[PDB]
């Protein structure tokens, strides 16, 4: 069951978190890689469990438990705005925020998860997913995603300037709502010291944390995967994955 509730935003270091807890943990954390790269059919669940924000809490409560039973952490969207219901439902759990500057935040954004509309790079990105069997429930489940833990329903997401404003505004905002004994903040270079610490476990024997999942990789995966369309292919030389 879950141990671990992490907050932060994509592209904050969630990568490098989820394998640090499995590191520490030997159990599976969530992620949305596992939605890609092993359960492409809990996206529509996602979905419409977000249309969803008394019996209509207890029926939220559940389906999150459901899709969570065998994992010990949950990182990245869509979990992502759903930390203070998790909090509620495991109340012992403690909660992460990686966290770091705002314009590395957005631009490794840009060119991984959310591009602008009128990005070149958008082509390469969608062509890409095609080749990972990707349709556009999964891009209505990222945006969705996004838009949930900022708590706004319109977004624009071609603004730069309101999604910093957005990225701020949640950073802070879980920084004021979990109980402050029970948030660690990680910044991106911290290391296991303060992880292990917070979670009072002992530092990893002669093992860097993890630095895993930079834009300047998956630039390369995708630019591998647009190349020879088949991710069988080329999955030896992205051995994270
Ligand atoms: O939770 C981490 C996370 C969750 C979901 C997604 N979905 C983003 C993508 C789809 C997309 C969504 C909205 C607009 C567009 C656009 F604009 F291109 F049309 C594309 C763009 C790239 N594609 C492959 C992929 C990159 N990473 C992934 C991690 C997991 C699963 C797949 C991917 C997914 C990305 C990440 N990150 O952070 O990578
Ligand atoms: N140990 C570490 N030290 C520095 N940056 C790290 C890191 N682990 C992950 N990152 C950075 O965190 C981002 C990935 O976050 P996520 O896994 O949440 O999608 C990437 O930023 P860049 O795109 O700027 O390279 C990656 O380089």
């Amino acid at each position: 069951t879950i141990q671990v509730i992490s907050a932060g935003l994509p592209r904050t270091g969630t990568k490098s978190l989820k394998n640090a807890l499995e590191i520490i943990y030997h159990k599976p954390c969530y992620h949305m890689f596992e939605i890609i790269f092993n359960k492409q059919s809990d996206i529509i669940k996602w979905q419409n469990l977000i249309h969803d924000s008394t019996t209509k809490t207890i029926a939220i409560y559940d389906k999150l438990k459901e899709l969570l039973d065998g994992y010990i952490a949950t990182t990245d969207l869509p979990t992502c705005g759903f930390y203070k219901d998790l909090m509620n439902i495991y109340p012992n759990a403690k909660v992460l925020l990686t966290i770091r500057d705002k314009y590395d935040w957005l631009h490794s954004l840009r060119k991984v998860v959310l591009p602008k509309s009128n990005d070149p790079w958008k082509l390469k990105i969608e062509e890409g997913d095609k080749v990972l069997g990707l349709n556009s429930d999964f891009y209505k489940l990222t945006e969705d995603s996004l838009k949930f833990a900022f708590q706004k329903d319109d977004l624009n997401f071609d603004d730069d300037q309101v999604l910093l404003e957005c990225y701020d505004e949640y950073n802070r905002l879980v920084q004021e709502t979990v109980p402050s004994d029970r948030l660690l903040v990680l910044r991106l270079g911290d290391g296991w010291e303060p992880l292990c610490k917070f979670l009072n476990v002992e530092i990893p024997n002669g093992i860097d944390y993890p630095c895993v999942n930079s834009h300047h990789q998956m630039t390369q995966l995708t630019e591998q995967l647009i190349k020879y369309k088949s991710l069988d292919a080329i999955i030896h030389m992205f051995p994270d994955l």
